[PDB]
């Protein structure tokens, strides 16, 4: 029972029975009930003396204001109806002219106030692994689109170069390894909610080892024709999958020689092991990103967790 | 043509015609494609070098490595099959040399680095009823920071006894809700704003409004009190102006408040602004049980 309803019911009571009853109510119901207490006060002694319970009424009130310390407007004091079988009693009269005191003075003191809660900013988290001989620059056109879908977009660059600004993927530990140091840095000052990793060909592959061995917690996966060669050889960590329930969005097209193999091998334990996800063939696509790729990624975001 | 496609195409022209026939291809579709330029010229002369273009995959190598500073592998430099012609020249030797420098370098120099891209600020304000306070009317309101919202509970001056705060005089209310309001959009810049209310509280909620002293997305009340209704004929206008949404909901055994707020939305639906009126079965003059579902609906439907 909340204080208003307390409150509502008190009144009904006292329209629907009499002051007596709605008193006998208010005392039983009272208890406990958290709010504004010099406005249950007042209604208990307002109740008593309308009742006829004049000798209740003046210990109700003198606790309300000599022991509590609280106060009530003036003109309500010496008006309401309830209350006049009490002005009889000196003590009502010290109670008067106390709170007229505290009135007087509460009103000079008015003043605004207001009381802000700000919110904790659900954070989520995108990280996005270029693919080999790529960098930052080559891989965040294809997926700058995540913004749209409040997600701060991470992009890793693996350390193993190659060339002047091409970087690869092959030693897969230093990559599992420094995937986790991004991944630790940023949750450790911050600690958000969702958390959804993409990749493209050897980018997606290490996306996938670091997610099975467990070096990263996170909601759902995109695959961009990930290469995945030993498929078959993490059968075991693949249950990784189905334990902690992570959907997976995987596309690839159908003419890239290098990944529709793996690509395909892959989706093939995922349905094994039933874990939900969504494969999609495009046709006519070579190993390269679609056209309409940031689309895909709208129904992958709401695919991962948009819909649970 | 992005920088993949043209590398994709450009490696199927080698295969379907020939090395003469990818560089010619390169060539021509490489101008203004954006992406690692040295992947670009590596492509470029070791195709000038394969067809027997030397002489023009020597100048490719010089300006790729000499002008724009840039180092390929030492190993592939001296092992690839497509840039076996050009060991004759001694300017391949330098070009050698210089990237087996920049490449001991670069290699002792590996390290990770990663670029963060980040990603609103939203408020809303909800008013109490006369003789409530903020501890009273902040449980009812605390369920919007779920919608990432920012919840400010201002509390009027105007005192009637311990505790108790009311909206009588609708003027300084409104004043003090303009001040509340002011003072955060100046350290804010608040996206989305919905204010809320119950009873006066709504009706100083929407005066505020109607004299454009405060802007607002949508607005959400709770049995609101509005008993002059009619005289705001001409300032509720203003709702029809800048487009603005509400949620009203009202219990049907409230005595005090389910006739003003039947006769304001009647007013919302002849003036054609968007809302919707709820209505809660056996509900008095409090709010409803499940309350902070119908704050969803609210924040979904306004900010929809």
């Amino acid at each position: 029972m909340t204080y208003i309803q307390l409150l509502n019911e008190t009144l009904h009571c006292y329209a629907s029975k009499g002051s007596l009853e709605a008193y006998t109510y208010i005392m039983e119901h009272a208890k406990g009930i958290v709010g504004n207490e010099a406005q249950i006060y007042n209604f208990k002694y307002a109740l008593a003396s309308a009742a006829g319970l004049e000798e209740e009424a003046m210990h109700v009130m003198k606790e309300a204001i000599i022991e509590k310390g609280f106060w009530y407007g003036n003109e309500y004091l010496i008006s309401d109806d309830d209350l006049k079988p009490l002005h009889k009693f000196e003590e009502f009269h010290q109670m008067v002219q106390l709170c007229k005191e505290r009135e007087e003075l509460a009103k000079k003191t008015e003043r605004a106030d207001v009381k802000y809660i700000d919110s904790k900013k659900k954070e989520k988290l995108f990280i996005a692994m270029h693919g080999d001989q790529e960098n930052i620059a080559i891989v965040e056109p294809y997926w700058k689109s995540v913004l749209d879908q409040d997600y701060t977009l991470a992009l890793p660059q693996s350390s193993q170069i190659q060339f002047s600004d091409g970087f690869v993927w092959d030693d897969i530990q230093r990559g599992k390894e420094e995937l986790k140091e991004h991944y630790v840095k940023f949750i450790e000052n911050h600690r958000g909610e969702s958390v959804i990793i993409g990749g493209f060909s050897a980018g997606a592959r290490v996306a996938l080892y670091t997610i099975l061995h467990k070096d990263i917690d996170v909601d759902g996966f995109i695959f961009m024709a990930p290469w995945l060669p030993e498929i078959d050889e993490w059968n075991e960590l693949l249950e990784v999958l189905q334990d902690k329930n992570i959907k997976g969005y995987v596309v690839c097209g159908d003419q890239d020689e290098d990944c529709f193999e793996c690509t395909q091998q892959f989706v093939q334990v995922l349905k094994d092991k039933n874990i939900e996800h969504e494969f999609k063939v495009v046709p006519n696509l070579k190993h390269d990103y679609p056209e309409d790729f940031d689309e895909l990624l709208k129904e992958a975001i709401k695919y991962i967790e948009d819909k649970s």
